[PDB]
């Protein structure tokens, strides 16, 4: 395993963390938007 | 140098995804007083 | 892949990414030494 292995797949764990994490983000970010018009 | 670059990218992006995991957390436990303060 | 959560494994990830980053450090200081033997060498 080659440094640059080790380098290509950490960028596709980073990926595919980011876009699970990406749905929890447009979750929060309607959370917002539904606390939003609850309070106003 | 590439490696540097993809070091650095690297980096960042989990760098920015730990933040943001933070911030979301708190703006959840924040909504949620919110919501309570709303019903009582 | 496993029953971690999400926050082990953005910890794995954080701490993969922090030893490979060493791993580069560590291989281009050594290439820096190496270098400066041979240049002591041919001046």
């Amino acid at each position: 395993e080659t440094l640059k292995q080790r380098l290509t797949n950490l960028e596709k764990k980073i990926t595919n963390v980011t876009t699970k994490f990406e749905q929890i983000e447009k979750a929060a970010k309607r959370n917002d938007e539904v606390l939003f018009r609850l309070e106003n």
